[PDB]
């Protein structure tokens, strides 16, 4: 599924991401825009052989099982395919664990490089939330 900007803001708020770990909804919408372009089916292979999955590009190195990332963990206790669903519940649940792990949203390098410190409220501007 390819979400619209306000459609995703609303789904993230329904699943309790808004202000989770003090990160306003615009931070989450901006991270999703640059990780996946709002596409739940986004996948990207990393040079180390891990793969990033879904709207928030969650990495198989630590967070989900894809069976092809040697020495990896599965700390969200999910198949990485669950992160590609039209329903974002598994991505949001896992994202809550990642953002709790100690470095906040810096875990998402695209958030650090493209969202952090910017006018992230623009991402929810106009949205009926
Ligand atoms: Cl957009
Ligand atoms: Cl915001
Ligand atoms: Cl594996
Ligand atoms: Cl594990
Ligand atoms: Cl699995
Ligand atoms: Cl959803
Ligand atoms: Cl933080
Ligand atoms: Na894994």
């Amino acid at each position: 599924k390819v979400f619209g900007r306000c459609e995703l803001a609303a789904a993230m708020k329904r699943h309790g991401l808004d202000n989770y770990r003090g990160y306003s909804l615009g931070n989450w919408v901006c991270a999703a825009k640059f990780e996946s372009n709002f596409n739940t089916q986004a996948t990207n292979r990393n040079t180390d052989g891990s793969t990033d999955y879904g709207i928030l590009q969650i990495n198989s190195r630590w967070w989900c099982n894809d069976g092809r990332t040697p020495g990896s963990r599965n700390l969200c206790n999910i198949p990485c395919s669950a992160l590609l669903s039209s329903d974002i519940t598994a991505s949001v649940n896992c994202a809550k664990k990642i953002v709790s792990d100690g470095n906040g949203m810096n875990a998402w390098v695209a958030w650090r490089n493209r969202c952090k410190g910017t006018d992230v409220q623009a991402w929810i501007r106009g949205c009926r939330l």
